[PDB]
């Protein structure tokens, strides 16, 4: 019956800025990866709402995830100061042991690069095993796809500016 929360901190750095890097990773995500990464994600698709907070879009996952859906709920977006944060409501991780996740990102201005702050709050049900290495993966997860988003933007910067 009992419920928890546990809450880690994450820093990435990236090259671009964030005024467009959050174009084209938060504000565009949905079509650009699928597009650019069909391993990661196949399609991603609005279920319920108006595309603004409180929207839940169904994300379809790539060969990497065994092809297994996320939905996604959207709890803020502030396009001013680069800020989104969105939880996991139904799918990969989403047992028993753990019953959402929740994500706040922040980019930062740094030197005309970004420092991309992620804060993940998993909300646990019962006991509570969490392990450097399960950390370690999700942590590796989403840097590999900030440094697709990376590498995509640097080779087409005619994109998102
Ligand atoms: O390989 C994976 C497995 C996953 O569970 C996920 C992946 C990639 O990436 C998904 C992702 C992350 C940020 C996104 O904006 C997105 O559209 C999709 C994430 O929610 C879940």
């Amino acid at each position: 019956a009992m419920a928890g929360v546990f809450t880690y901190e994450s820093e990435f750095t990236s090259v671009i800025p964030p005024p467009k890097l959050f174009k084209a990773f938060v504000l565009d995500a949905d079509n650009l990866i699928p597009k650019i990464a069909p391993q990661a994600v196949k399609s991603a698709e609005i279920i319920e709402g108006d595309g603004g907070v409180g929207t839940i879009k169904k994300i379809h996952l790539g060969e990497g995830s065994e092809y297994s859906y996320v939905k996604h709920k959207i709890d803020g977006i502030d396009k001013d100061n680069f800020v989104y944060s969105y939880s996991i409501i139904e799918g990969d991780a989403i047992g028993d042991k753990i019953e959402k996740i929740s994500y706040e990102i922040k980019l930062v201005a740094s030197g005309g690069g970004s420092i991309i702050k992620s804060t993940s709050h998993y909300h646990t049900k019962g006991e509570v095993e969490i392990k450097e290495e399960h950390v370690k993966a999700g942590k590796e997860r989403a840097a590999g796809l900030f440094k697709i988003i990376e590498n995509h933007l640097l080779a087409h910067p005619e994109e998102y500016n």
